[PDB]
């Protein structure tokens, strides 16, 4: 299991460590379908170039699984 | 072991946290056929596009046993 | 763990959320062989098109090994 | 993580179609009798497609057999 | 874990349901390798057909490991 | 869990099923390298045919993993 | 289970080991999307070349996770 | 898990069974680097050849975890 | 479980075994994103080339998950 | 789980069985980068040649967990 940190050393900290509650909104943003992801697509004789693309289903409903058990 | 945050909490947030029933609600609409995903799709000679497609039928299961274990 | 909702709750509910018999229901459907899933098929020299097949012989298992928990 | 378990009476009396317990295993043993096909896209030539049915994999009737052995 | 039902009942059944040891009986003429599977085979610039090969090593081990917990 | 069946009901069974030892048996023959699958092999421009290889190291190494545990 | 280093060894370590909060620093870096990943890309024929794209959804919600679970 | 058999009984069975030792002997062979496996190589325009290589890594370290847990 | 050799005994083994402490570096240096791997990269018409790209994103995910847990 | 067998049989048994160290000592070298692994590597046309790389990151990184848990 995770090692746990104290929430109050959490927002002490000098670098940003996200807050359970804020896991929770980050997930809410993918569930919702709000969310991007990069990825290869091919133009043409194998040739890729980068894009974006919607969050799929299958990692929307991991969202949702998490936010469930949460 | 997700942490688990009050649902009063999750009411005041500022920012959109997905309440048990949210979740639900989102699990039933694509168990119900009804949601898309956005695919890459072959337009000839290895050059894709995005196109948007049905929530294939092992993602419909998983949130149809998810929903079933709620 | 998923949360569990009271039966009650998600009938009120004023989105639709899929109640335990309903769940069953969409299984059995997919479990006869009723059901079919949007994907994409070739059509020469890369291109692809939008289609429609019955659900697969996995996805049927798992649908069966569901009611069979249920 | 348990499905909800729903009473059989509750099963027979709903309107729409639930699978019985004896039903489930009916059709996991059709599966491993290799009674059944599934429907799959096979190539014609230079990246076309076509639908076509074929048998049911042996690693899909090993799981109905592994389900069918825990019944 | 899937419901047990009596074996006087899967046997007054009209339609055929397997009993535990004609599961058995099948896993072992995997084993034994007796058994083929129904493939689809490139005979040339992408076209395919369907052919009938023997059960993988990886299916008849699988099959072996069941018969070995049975 | 797979039902244990009793080896004298085995024995009965009017078709064959593999005892405890006859699977370590063919796993030990797997384990030895002695055994080979049928596979599609490439032999030019998308054409193939079935041939004979040696069971690969990822199975005989599963084969061992099982008789290393019985 | 993984040996357990008391922090205090940790950070008289000549060489450096990541503390507990600077594991949640990293991962909230990923969570956030702001780190990318080296992949090659296709640049036309078989050829490719080595590009920088963001980390993917699957592993943004990896990282989401485990900083619930922290 | 897998039934386990009296040793002295493996001894006198007529068709060989590899005993403890012996599992052991034959992936210590492996995580030494002194195995093969037969694989299919491409040599030109789609046509392949069976030709061996060198046991994987990924199975060499899967001999090594084993042996560490015996 | 791995069989437990006394970190004393590993210290005066002449040849290298890591201690808990030298595997907690190693696996910050692939957290901190340090560390490097050999993959085959495309260089035209089926031609590929050794070439040395960053560790991937996955697979410092794992890294961090690993110094998160000890 | 592996049948275990006494160290001073190990060291008695006339073929070679990799005692706890050495297995450890094995880990290390794969963990250390020191270690390679055979592979196919394209060389135009889908003719291909064997070849050495080294061992990936993904397998540096489980005989790290190895080493950890020893």
């Amino acid at each position: 299991h995770m090692a746990r940190i104290d929430a109050r050393l959490k927002e002490i900290n000098e670098k940003k460590i996200l807050q359970a509650n804020e896991v929770l909104e980050h997930l809410t943003r993918i569930a919702l379908g709000q969310e991007k992801e990069q990825v290869l697509m091919g133009i043409g004789k194998g040739a890729e170039t980068k894009t974006h693309v919607e969050v799929s289903a299958k990692d929307r409903i991991k969202a949702l699984e998490l936010l469930g058990k949460a």
